């Protein structure tokens, strides 16, 4: 009748059992059984002899950071187990820790498509939509290695969760943050393809409560990575009481409409204002909609999205980031004076318009042919292939500063004519424009 | 297959890879290579007396094209005679430039309170539905195409409604809508069947796109295209993953949208992007190319919930929005309703979350009511008959109606002036 929790097993249990549970905070619950891996169950509780069993917890301490786990919490790293300071519900019935407050101030991912034109801010959810084929787990790992909050009183973490991956991919992962030392500011929690789907589901809510636990209990702002929602979705549909059932169709399950809010509802600034979560959930177009439907992944779009596109992957751009649909609807939160610089949004505006200007002439050029366009759009032109080129195309390894982002754009903004730059103040060109200052 | 794709009218018989000369609009000539050919309509790749200097395709065009129902090469489709030109337009869009250098600007009005309340279509912009297999874009699409209006333009409105590779069932149904309703009056339709050449299926938007250039700017309208649906289209570039030039041919389509010169006319896009419901056998192909604007999201959780039109509202987005609203277009308070009613809805959302977290029970009295509030946004606002067209008035009234479920002071978004003014517990009765 209620929400979904999670249970530590201690015994075989049967579909549809009624169970009496043990809260985190000491009160008690009866709910009934609706599915079950080895080591955990999934229960549905009510409002207000049997099976006794208390909930899976997250052994929540300081020491998360720099290990790698299972989705279950569980060592992966041939360390011993997370000694904890406090033990918490994972269902995001914990601590309480949100604040009625807009999420707000710069996280400096790196990335130039992200910091310059869709600014990620501290307590946002900001999606990365893409699709099988395209590089979206190397664009969360560069995030995860790269991510910090410039000018900040309050430490940073990452917490990265991967869901539904091969043996070889989390062998890359692990590698990856070890040898970099990401590690040492992260928690990982590795889920594989063939590991348990009551695992898998509780994958990002052990993730989310430990981010929880360091903003909260610790002032931290921390960046929650999940990669994919889709998997997590996959296991999601074929788990307990929405097996073989179909959406919008008697004998599908209430909670599976609100599951993927019980994840989205989880981020922001957090009491105190010292610390936050903010969620770069990874949303890859499943492709198998007719076969395998599963809940609708535009809940999590409320604050915008990055996009990566086939087209600029083809054109061999790393990262294929297309700014056009892409949006932050917070940015403006963000940046600016004391934030990133004074000229971020005049910069991030032109070179918004440039490129789209330059984009639809492509399409002209195709029409009319190259020699036919006026030397004006001849400019724009140019300037969009100087966008892709210079300012979307950087390193698998290349951490550049909001400073370093900003510089690029100025530099290739000089291709268009001064008198061409209607989204910047004249101030700001007079004190930042290169033939200028 | 590299070079754009230039259509030209079949005047002599052509070979593949046929180096031939194209004569453009203006006297001069481009150079390229043929491609494919249908009996009629001949597909040259472009590069950069003794060989083939063909015609390019054309559009038969007159203010008569309003009414009629035609193929996607312009030929008849509703049993009367071939259009009597009063030019000869070049389809391929290159005789003519009719854009201005103006942005987008001012309300078109589709009597649908999720995109004119939350997310407004304005004069020249491209507006997407961004959909998928099994939702109802095309009752969207005909709904806005029987709706919409620019209300109090003296520049008078007109559609061009152009479907590509549908059935006879669906291009049946369309026709019958178009012609019960009096929508066919005000509208030029293209029709492409799937089995109709897949040359034609790619003349389809050029032709539409011309016949909307044309009435826009030589007759001095506002036309509104409604192009459904992308994807099909990139389909038959493929029977032609997706080849490397499509994302260049597809900006030959969204290049062309925008204030015309003059400016007492203009070309607005509604293409449909639908997502394939099997990637296997339908790839999914990147057309955020066409994404510059915002785009109208039809979402699988409104329509498995039984509501329609099943538009979120949340991801969907009007970059141009704040150029057609407010004093003089729609009402003044507008912004700041659908600032609020965003806010409200996107929290209620959140909520629901919650309550599967902590029980229902555990919602403070304050959450409660934006938990109800989302309900009713659905239900009340979200929610609308396929032929219930309402006025601005009507969906900013509607939205003012559940926002007074809201405490007052929580309607952050909303200057204390609109509030005095038109909140229905302090507006006056005049
Ligand atoms: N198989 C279709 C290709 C094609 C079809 C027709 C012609 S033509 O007769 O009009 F010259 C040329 C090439
Ligand atoms: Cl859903």
């Amino acid at each position: 009748a209620g929400p979904l929790i999670f249970v530590e097993k201690t015994e075989p249990v049967g579909y549809n059992e009624i169970v009496n549970i043990k809260m985190g905070d000491g009160t008690v619950r009866r709910g009934q059984v609706l599915d079950s891996s080895a080591d955990i169950v999934v229960v549905q509780v009510f409002e207000g002899v049997i099976f006794t069993g208390e909930t899976l917890k997250l052994p929540a301490s300081v020491d998360l950071l720099g290990r790698i786990l299972s989705g279950s919490g569980e060592p992966r790293d041939g360390g011993p187990r997370i000694v904890p300071d406090q033990l918490l519900d994972i269902n995001g019935a914990a601590m309480n820790p949100y604040a009625r407050l807009p999420p707000k101030d710069f996280i400096q991912t790196g990335i130039s498509t992200i910091d310059g034109t869709n600014t990620l801010v501290r307590g946002q959810k900001l999606p990365i939509f893409s699709a099988s084929g395209l590089p979206h787990a190397e664009i969360a790992l560069q995030i995860a290695r790269q991510a910090s909050v410039p000018g900040s009183e309050s430490a940073f973490a990452v917490v990265f969760a991967a869901m539904g991956i091969t043996n070889e991919e989390a062998q890359y992962f692990m590698s990856d943050f070890e040898k970099t030392g990401a590690l040492e500011r992260a928690v990982v929690f590795l889920n594989l393809a063939d590991d348990p789907a009551v695992e898998r589901i509780v994958t990002p809510r052990m993730a989310l409560t430990a981010a929880e636990y360091l903003a909260y209990e610790h002032g931290m702002h921390v960046l929650v990575i999940l990669t994919d929602i889709t998997n997590y979705a996959e296991a999601l549909r074929q788990m307990g009481a929405a097996r073989n059932e179909v959406p919008g169709r008697r004998g599908y399950p209430g909670y599976m409409y609100t599951d993927l809010a019980t994840l989205y509802e989880r981020a922001g600034i957090v009491k105190g204002a010292k610390g936050s979560v903010t969620q770069i959930p990874i949303l890859s177009m499943p492709g198998d909609d007719i076969t395998h439907p599963i809940p609708d992944l535009s809940g999590y779009i409320t604050e915008g999205q990055i996009v990566v596109a086939r087209e600029l992957h083809r054109k061999g751009i790393y990262p294929p980031i297309n700014v056009l649909p892409s949006l932050s609807r917070l940015m403006n939160s963000g940046i600016g004076a004391g934030k990133t610089r004074e000229d971020h949004k005049a910069v991030s505006d032109q070179m918004y318009a440039g490129y789209a200007e330059g984009r639809d002439l492509r399409g002209l050029v195709a029409i009319v042919g190259k020699e036919a366009l006026s030397e004006r759009d001849t400019k724009f032109l140019e300037f969009a292939d100087l966008f892709e080129d210079k300012f979307v195309r950087q390193g698998r390894n290349e951490n550049r500063t909001i400073e370093d982002t900003l510089e690029i754009g100025w530099q290739i903004l000089t291709h268009l004519p001064e008198n061409q730059l209607g989204r910047i103040d004249n101030k700001y060109i007079q004190k930042y424009h290169p033939a200028h200052r």
